[PDB]
């Protein structure tokens, strides 16, 4: 459940925060419109898990797995098993051309798997597009029906440390990790006016990830569907933007703030770009 | 309105936030469940102004304002217009025992002013402890239909800066300026087991204060009949909290996690306690 009546927690015991001892003195932690920004040391996940083990939270985890990306689910999966939402109700939605090809994987207890069989794209951009209209129509059917909280992530990944209740939010973007440091002007986000997610030079807070977004169920409907519309306006006006669905749900995160950023500890690679002193931890990870 | 469909931000220019330079680093600005707490630098007001104004956001302040205590209306009204939610809607509700001792106070467009008579009680205490009840009651009646925040505050108070849309979430407190430092076993908690408002030596986050909290309408009738209700139990068990309605309010914010804390910026006592570096404004103040 979101929004029903909360119970007290129980008694616990735990370290006091100090008001004069910051947890993080290296990295911003709030957004300047009093959104959290979550990195190790901000959270204590034992009250966290408390608040929303009390509403009976049920996170649904929403993944594409087209043509040869099927060979990803294995790893993704086994791996989401360890570390993703770990006491909590999970239900996977596998989005697949080929559901003969989703492994077979063993869940913990309160966790279940729906293979939703979708049409298979020939352009990878378009495959990576056609997940909004694909994610609004799921919405309004089964997401509004059996889960509080959708989490829309990309396939070609695994878990290496814990992702949990700490991202639950109306609604949450991700830093991504190629530009986290990097000033605004140096963003790529949609630079021509003639596309529905331009963004002009001196506008902008952070530059998000299309592999990592998520909220209550209404506010993840509500994105895909602004994103889906606004892609569908670019295509009948012959442009398609620079970073597809990312760029759509850029303009529509910095026209609706989100209300928790996650940082880049939650979509990093590695191989890329190693493993910086800033980051504590690496959750979630590009495969090579 | 709260929670209603939110239409798109305008354009805005605005200094970007910059993700490996921190706002504050000499304060804590989020707490361990991740709410949080509101300093000057955290915030960028046109941004959360924006945010506010496209919901038509209304915000109650109410005030008690018994026996001698009507003397300092004129001052807490008169600056309240100068410095709480400005541009905002607003409706005062002042509780006195002397509707004719409140001062004729002119106030800007949008906002308005309702005389609520209450009884008088013997004790400071009582009348202290009463306004529990009283809010409770007023929830149901008019604070539902008329305003969408509800904050609740002391009136030997002044506003001396800005106190704005910052503070708005579902359930908030304010760190007492006394022991915004202080470890917590040195919080002036209740510490018999026999009271309702009992909170043992090594539990507690904050000490928040009784003279200013808030929130939703719904979240305000929640914390105020639950701390009339545990009132109620200890005066049936003759006991009677050592700091009255503010012992219970700290123990529901101990159990009910507040979604944001205010900074001792918002409740301060500058003949007791100074100008300390950490505050940057003085906000809301104690009257001599
Ligand atoms: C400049 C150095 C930053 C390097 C990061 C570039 O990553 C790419 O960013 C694009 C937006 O400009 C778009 O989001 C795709 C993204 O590339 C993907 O994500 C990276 C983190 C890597 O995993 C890469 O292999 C993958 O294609
Ligand atoms: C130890 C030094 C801290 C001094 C602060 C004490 O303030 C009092 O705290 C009590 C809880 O222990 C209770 O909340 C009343 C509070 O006193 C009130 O608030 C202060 C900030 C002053 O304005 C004081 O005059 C007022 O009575
Ligand atoms: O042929 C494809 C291309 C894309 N995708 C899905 O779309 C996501 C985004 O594409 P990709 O991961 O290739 O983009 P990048 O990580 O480079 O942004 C993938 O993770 C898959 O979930 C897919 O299933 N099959
Ligand atoms: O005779 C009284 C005593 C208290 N109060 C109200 O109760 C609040 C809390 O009391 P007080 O400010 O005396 O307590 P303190 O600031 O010492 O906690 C006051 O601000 C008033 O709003 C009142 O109106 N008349
Ligand atoms: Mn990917
Ligand atoms: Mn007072």
């Amino acid at each position: 459940a979101i929004g029903e009546f909360m119970v007290s927690l129980p008694r616990m015991v735990y370290p006091q925060p100090k008001v004069l001892t910051p947890c993080r003195k290296d990295v911003l932690v709030v957004t300047p419109w009093l959104a959290p920004i979550v990195w190790e040391g901000t959270f204590n996940i034992d009250i966290l898990n408390e608040q929303f083990r009390l509403q009976n939270t049920t996170i649904g985890l929403t993944v594409f797995a087209i043509k040869k990306y099927v060979a990803f689910l294995k790893l993704f999966l086994e791996t989401a098993e360890k570390h993703f939402m770990v006491g909590h109700r999970v239900h996977y939605y596998v989005f697949t051309d080929q559901p003969a090809a989703v492994p077979r994987v063993t869940l913990g207890t309160g966790r279940q798997l729906s293979v939703l069989e979708v049409r298979a794209y020939k352009r990878w951009q378009d495959v990576s597009m056609r997940r909004m209209e694909m994610i609004s129509d799921f919405c309004e059917r089964r997401f509004l029906s059996e889960v509080d909280y959708l989490v829309c992530v990309d396939v070609d990944m695994e878990f290496r440390d814990h992702v949990g209740v700490e991202i639950l939010t109306p609604l949450f973007g991700t830093l991504h990790p190629g530009f986290y440091g990097s000033s605004r002007e140096a963003f790529t986000y949609e630079r021509r006016p003639q596309s529905q997610a331009y963004i002009p030079k001196d506008e902008g807070d952070f530059y998000y990830l299309g592999g990592f977004f998520g909220g209550s169920v209404q506010e993840v409907q509500r994105l895909t569907r602004a994103c889906h519309q606004a892609m569908m306006v670019d295509q009948a006006n012959g442009i398609e933007a620079v970073w597809h669905d990312e760029s759509h749900l850029n303009k529509y995160l910095l026209r609706h703030k989100p209300t928790k950023v996650l940082s880049p500890e939650y979509l990093w690679d590695q191989q890329l770009l190693g493993w910086p002193a800033v980051l504590r931890k690496l959750r979630f990870t590009a495969v090579p």
